[PDB]
């Protein structure tokens, strides 16, 4: 948290891209950062989603945004636990901004991708 606040503030000098070892750390950085975004306790959940809201319209040229996560946070079935909230609210982030989330590209087939999300719903 403490180290990737110093780096995203260093923005506007030093952007993280631009080179090839900075990009694909920069993507781990977020894979690994939504992979990780679920705890227990709401308050720091919240903040991690913010530090992860602010990597990504920080970055935002090394795009990279990993679905196939957040699609499967959401695509759980069994509506009895608050389990897909990560999904949805992770993909509210990354349409907070203009991303768009063009599914089967890289990952799985948007009519089962959108289908899921709709299920849901």
């Amino acid at each position: 948290v403490e180290i990737v606040a110093t780096i995203l503030s260093w923005t506007g000098l030093a952007t993280p891209t631009g080179v090839p070892k900075d990009e694909v750390l920069a993507n781990r950085l977020l894979n690994f950062l939504m992979k990780h975004v679920f705890h227990p306790k709401r308050a720091v959940f919240r903040h991690n989603l913010e530090i992860i809201k602010t990597l990504v319209e920080c970055w935002k040229d090394c795009l990279s945004i990993p679905y196939r996560l957040i699609f499967e946070k959401f695509s759980g079935k069994d509506p009895n636990s608050k389990d897909n909230s990560v999904g949805i609210q992770l993909l509210g982030i990354v349409m907070a901004n203009d991303l768009p989330p063009y599914d089967p590209q890289c990952g799985i087939q948007s009519s089962e991708y959108f289908q899921a999300l709709v299920n849901n719903m």
